[PDB]
């Protein structure tokens, strides 16, 4: 019945942004031990945020359903972006089945043909702009066109791609993401007022639709649109074009970064000298397929790039928190976490938690969760990443097509810091210069 | 580049209305008498509304386009009814295609079945209601049953009416109607505050549009709604289901009433001694027709039954007065209507004119327009009545089953009084009771 220990609340306004972004571990750490507590609280903005930070504890977290933890209160800033009635916008029961009609499309059983229309794609980035024997390019930038190319490429319909290729949709998702005020999270007051970059990106997304309409229209005279258009709610209705929309645009917003700075994670780390035993530890994996690739390779085959990728993720998590509204109290530890907080789980603090990955700044792909649980880089539970199959095959088939057929070298002793000012946290973009050399 | 003359502002709040409801046509003809002027304007609350009381006027007051007379704004009560971004609460251009595809829908070329279809629920509700040799009826509720029940067999199909018949129909139509103020047209401030009924007219509004949704479904697993889902706007894209259950209720709500009202008169006034001449030509026309009749006899082979039914309408226009918002003066006779007034034109009072129909108390089925476009019961031009043909179709049908099988006694002397306090204007409800005696 103790309410966990409170850090006192500080002046500056949203004070403990500006910590988050510059050293959120070192800050999240001192608040533990300077608490003596795994679960403890900070005041963002008059916003109560308690943090859970015992991997121990992350069941309690990452098992209670949307009636008691609720994440649509604190994602009110995405409602502008993928539309009203829409994922989080939407009641807990539509919610809930609209999320599970995108989770059926990027099922496993959905990729036939996506590790070749992958692999085709990457050729063919690698063509177009590693043309030398050898050359300097910035692999997050890199990466990032590589990941909406294939996605697109896997997705979406040869006519929805000539109507609306990947470059006009990366912008529009780039010019989304700028529309952003990731801080308003604490602010929820401010969302309740008009906002003009809001309007604009209604009027963006309506164009989208518009556009999606009149494919739909075409077709009528298999991919992810067409599989959202054949799903059918409980109540024996279809999602309407509005919705189906919504969904393609968060499936798209939300693999942008965090897929891109995955797989350039895990190449950072896999052409470092001082990694030079998992490199050929990978080449040996590899080495054996032939040159198209397909499914049963990626998926089937390839148990120590998964490692390579997972333990990137480990290391650097691209999404630092994850974050509920608690609306009915919940026991955590000796704790209870009161009606109104902010509940957080923090894949960060979990992963350099000593106890459950000792030595938590060594990348080693060949660890293993030392506390069972403790591995939330993708979630867990109800709500746990519906796109981690495809980002997985995305990035796997992305590493074993491109080291095959060039090597890296970084250029700069160690691997990139993190740039922790961001919505979702990568390699700093000014460190990703890299050497490639075709083989 | 005169102001038309100004009936002085009057004190009791929308006093103006109470007038409308007890004595309409005296009172704008004591307007146009004493303000020696066809072109008039009152005050009702605070809102100016300019009256074009000269049927020479007519083509100034039909003629112009949405960018100039407007009845958008006017009809802002019925947005909860349909929807929002339906019919007039759409942007100009989607409205215009909109009301378009409807009437695509209510064109002569779709009754193919029609005649049929209502004569057989015309039949069975006889069948049904009038059993005796010899009864007593009251004629409008009786007709109100067979307008809906008929526009159900012709415009819904099999599936949809197993679903939702024309019971469950004509209350959700009746309920909706309901939570109108008709006089919130002059309170526009009234409609930008949260109304309770509004909510509820939505939430039953949903009710029926999942009901469309699963039978769509279950169709894709050529009556009214299949028609409209298959209508592609000129951008190419689709009316959203939404959309087509807004214009489903609109076609519905609009016919409910007026084509019972013109049933009702014309059959009050065929049944009466005095129109024995009438009804005898009426006779000497359908006698001719085989039992089971068809779109030909109907449409084709009925022109008296027609004028019978125009003079009804001529003589009891249901619809008083037509309206729009003055978007941009316009000129009338000698005079220019202001920029925000309200400009009418008045059925009721254009076919009580003198000039335009001598003698305008006398149901009369074989006189014409001595003024050229001043009959305007289903009004002219760009907003000229998209379901005429329909309702002409409807309303000759039930006249000609009804007649060759039954007579029809009026049980008091004179034919009733119109009902003026309705939004609709038909004959007083408790002046309607009939004796029917089957031939
Ligand atoms: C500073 C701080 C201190 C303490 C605490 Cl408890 C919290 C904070 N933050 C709260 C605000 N932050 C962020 C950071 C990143 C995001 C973010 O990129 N979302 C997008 C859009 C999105 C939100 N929901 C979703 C659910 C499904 C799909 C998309 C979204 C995103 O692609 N997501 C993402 C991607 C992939 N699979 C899951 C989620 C943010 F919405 C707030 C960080 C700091
Ligand atoms: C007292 C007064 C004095 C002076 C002046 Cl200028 C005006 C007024 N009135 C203004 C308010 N009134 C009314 C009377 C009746 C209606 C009415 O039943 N509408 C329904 C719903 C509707 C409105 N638009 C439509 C357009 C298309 C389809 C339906 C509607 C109606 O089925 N329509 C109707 C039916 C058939 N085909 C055309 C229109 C009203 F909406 C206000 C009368 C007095
Ligand atoms: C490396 C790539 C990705 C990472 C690291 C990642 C990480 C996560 C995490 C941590 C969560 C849990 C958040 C929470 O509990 O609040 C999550 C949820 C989710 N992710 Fe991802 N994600 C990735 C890619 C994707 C992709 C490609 C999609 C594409 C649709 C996607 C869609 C989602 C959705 C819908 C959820 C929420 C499910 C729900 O709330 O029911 N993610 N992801
Ligand atoms: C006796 C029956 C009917 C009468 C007397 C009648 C009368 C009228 C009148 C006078 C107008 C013109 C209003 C104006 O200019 O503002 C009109 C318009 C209209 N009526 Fe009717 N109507 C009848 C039946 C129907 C039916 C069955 C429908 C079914 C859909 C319908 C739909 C409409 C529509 C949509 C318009 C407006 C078209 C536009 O604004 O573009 N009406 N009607």
């Amino acid at each position: 019945g103790k309410l966990p220990p409170v850090y006192p609340v500080t002046v500056p306004f949203l004070g403990h942004i500006v910590q988050f972004g510059k050293n959120p571990l070192e800050f999240m750490q001192r608040c533990k031990r300077d608490l003596k507590s795994g679960v403890f609280t900070i005041s963002i903005g008059g916003q109560r945020v308690t943090i859970v930070g015992d991997p121990h504890e992350h069941s309690r977290f990452f098992s209670p359903r949307n009636e008691i933890l609720s994440p649509r209160e604190v994602y009110t800033i995405m409602t502008p972006v993928f539309g009203e009635g829409v994922a989080y916008a939407a009641p807990y029961p539509r919610m809930r089945e609209q999320l599970n009609f995108l989770a059926e499309e990027l099922t496993i059983a959905k990729f036939q043909n996506f590790v070749p229309a992958i692999q085709h794609e990457v050729r063919k980035f690698m063509a177009e702009n590693w043309k030398e024997d050898e050359g300097v390019i910035n692999l997050l930038e890199d990466c990032g066109a590589m990941i909406i190319n294939t996605a697109c490429q896997c997705l979406f319909g040869e006519d929805l791609r000539k109507r609306l290729n990947a470059r006009h949709f990366a912008q529009l998702l780039s010019k989304m993401e700028s529309s952003l005020i990731p801080a308003a999270v604490f602010m929820p007051w401010l969302l309740r007022l008009p906002l003009p970059q809001s309007a604009r990106c209604r009027e963006a997304r309506a164009e989208l639709q518009k556009i999606l309409g009149e494919i739909i229209v075409a077709r009528e005279k298999s991919d992810l649109l067409g599989g959202l258009l054949k799903a059918v709610y409980r109540d024996g209705t279809r999602m309407s074009l509005h919705e189906v929309c919504g969904m393609i645009v968060a499936a798209m917003f939300a693999g942008q970064h965090t897929s891109t700075i995955t797989t350039s994670w895990s190449m950072l780390h896999l052409m470092h000298p001082k990694n030079k035993k998992w490199l050929d530890k990978l080449h040996k994996e590899i080495d054996e397929f032939p040159a198209q690739l397909n499914y049963d390779n990626v998926m089937d085959e390839m148990p120590f790039a998964e490692r390579c990728v997972r333990e990137s993720i480990r290391r650097d998590p691209p999404l630092l928190m994850v974050m509920r509204m608690v609306k009915a109290e919940v026991k955590v530890g000796s704790y209870v976490v009161p009606k109104g907080d902010i509940i957080a789980c923090s894949p960060l603090l979990s992963h350099h938690d000593e106890e459950a990955f000792p030595n938590p700044r060594l990348w080693d792909p060949e660890r293993d969760e030392k506390v069972d649980g403790a591995f939330i880089g993708f979630g867990a539970g109800v709500h746990k990443c519906i796109g981690q199959k495809f980002a997985l095959l995305q990035v796997k088939t992305i590493l074993a097509t491109a080291f095959r057929e060039y090597d890296f070298q970084l250029l700069r002793d160690e691997v990139p810091d993190p740039d922790y000012h961001t919505m979702v946290v990568g390699p700093t973009l000014n460190q990703c210069l890299v050497k490639y050399t075709r083989k």
